[PDB]
């Protein structure tokens, strides 16, 4: 049995209204000796907030067991380590994994909206570009909205390490050229721990 | 125990006849108990024997790492031929086969758009030059920046990202002194893709 530990989603940790969680997924759980125990420690201190989820089956006759631990927003943002100890007798080794936020000084993201190029106006749909650069850590959330209504036809590139040690990304919202030249205003909403109120908003219009 | 990893040719290699594209079959975790591994190569089923196997090099973890390199024809890879590397070892319950090929599907011509720096960014000393390449298929592509026929070499390119229409898009960002951009220098975004004429195109960008 091999374990894969996952971090909380960036949006969950930045808004107090949401609940961030650390996901500990055991993937090679076997029918024999399926007693997969879960002990959780924050900064080495055992905590009892976890809730193991029901198992799942696959096409390779292998079970999947997941334990979900709710985490405090500041605990993750302060860098505290989370250790997922998996106690299963399927294999002798008591596999243990640790997770933590990336260490280092958070750097404020820079948000620049870029209008579509003149060459793209030939096409029936144009591309609205949102450039976010100079942020650290890579944990970030980017969304698009217009008139207080979220847009859905956007894709965000994964964060990429830059020369200066910071991260950058692009978010591309694709809309009909009619909407663009009708004068509609679109906004790129960026959430990051180094932002004031963990949120900034840049607008783009004709 | 032994593990096999198959690597595709670099996108620039397959797109230029001048360069030599190749497929690398890397075997790790080769113990001294059975240090001899066999590389058998197949191309769409037919067994080929122009592969050059490198001598077994032992690593510091008492594990051997053997590598075989198969030179592939540019047209063969672009016609979707499948390259299979069969690795045989006496410490293996069964010989391990790995297959690599160009992403199956219909090629899509990339659209190249150069985007000027934001006016808000002009307050800085370094400005960002953006090259949007979208609507291409498959993933294999190369993006480079140059000015005055000389590589800029101060740019970072995002990975290809699967768009909603099934194609791929990416952004390449070139960081340049705000003095150079305002000085009037013209920079060009070079994109190499199989669905491009001569597998090459250039879109330029300058203060307008
Ligand atoms: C003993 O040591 C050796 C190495 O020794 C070395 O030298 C000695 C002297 C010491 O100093 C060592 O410290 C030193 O490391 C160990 O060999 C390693 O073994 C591991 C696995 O156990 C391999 O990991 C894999 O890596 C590949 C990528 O490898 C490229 O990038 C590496 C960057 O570090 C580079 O080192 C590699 O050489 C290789 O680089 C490429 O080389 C080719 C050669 O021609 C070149 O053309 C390329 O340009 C070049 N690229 C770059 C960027 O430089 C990685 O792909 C593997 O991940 C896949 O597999 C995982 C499961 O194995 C899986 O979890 C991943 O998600 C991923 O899964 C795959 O994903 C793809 C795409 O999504 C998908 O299509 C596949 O289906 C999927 N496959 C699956 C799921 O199976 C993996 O991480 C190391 O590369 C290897 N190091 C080497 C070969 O140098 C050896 O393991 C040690 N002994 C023991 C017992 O562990
Ligand atoms: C029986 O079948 C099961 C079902 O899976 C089948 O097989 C799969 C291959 C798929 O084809 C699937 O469709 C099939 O149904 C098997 O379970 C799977 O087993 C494999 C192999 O063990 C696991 O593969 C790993 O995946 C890791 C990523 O997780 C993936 O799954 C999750 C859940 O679906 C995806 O989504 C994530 O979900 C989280 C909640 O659980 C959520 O919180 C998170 O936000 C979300 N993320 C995203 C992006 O959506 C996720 O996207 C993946 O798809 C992957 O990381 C593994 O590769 C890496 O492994 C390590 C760990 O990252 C990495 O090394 C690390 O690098 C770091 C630097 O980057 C270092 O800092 C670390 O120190 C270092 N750690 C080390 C070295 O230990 C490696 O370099 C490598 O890159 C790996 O690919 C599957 O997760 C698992 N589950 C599923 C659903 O597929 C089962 O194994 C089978 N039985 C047997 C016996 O094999």
């Amino acid at each position: 049995p091999s374990v894969f530990l996952f971090p909380p989603k960036p949006k969950d940790t930045l808004m107090i209204s949401r609940t961030p969680e650390v996901t500990c997924v055991v993937v090679d759980v076997s029918h024999e000796d399926p007693e997969v125990k879960f002990n959780w420690y924050v900064d080495g201190v055992e905590v009892h907030n976890a809730k193991t989820k029901p198992r799942e089956e696959q096409y390779n006759s292998t079970y999947r067991v997941v334990s979900v631990l709710t985490v405090l927003h500041q605990d993750w943002l302060n860098g505290k380590e989370y250790k997922c100890k998996v106690s299963n007798k399927a294999l002798p080794a008591p596999i243990e994994k640790t997770i933590s936020k990336a260490k280092g000084q958070p750097r404020e993201p820079q948000v620049y909206t870029l209008p579509p190029s003149r060459d793209e106006l030939t096409k029936n749909c144009v591309s609205l570009t949102c450039l976010v650069k100079g942020f650290y850590p890579c944990d970030i959330a980017v969304e698009w909205e217009s008139n207080g209504q979220p847009e859905n036809n956007y894709k965000t590139t994964p964060p990429v390490l830059d020369s200066d040690g910071s991260f950058f990304l692009y978010s591309k919202l694709t809309v009909d050229k009619s909407r663009w030249q009708q004068g509609n205003v679109f906004s790129c909403s960026v959430m990051h721990e180094a932002l004031h109120n963990h949120y900034t908003q840049k607008s783009l219009s004709l």
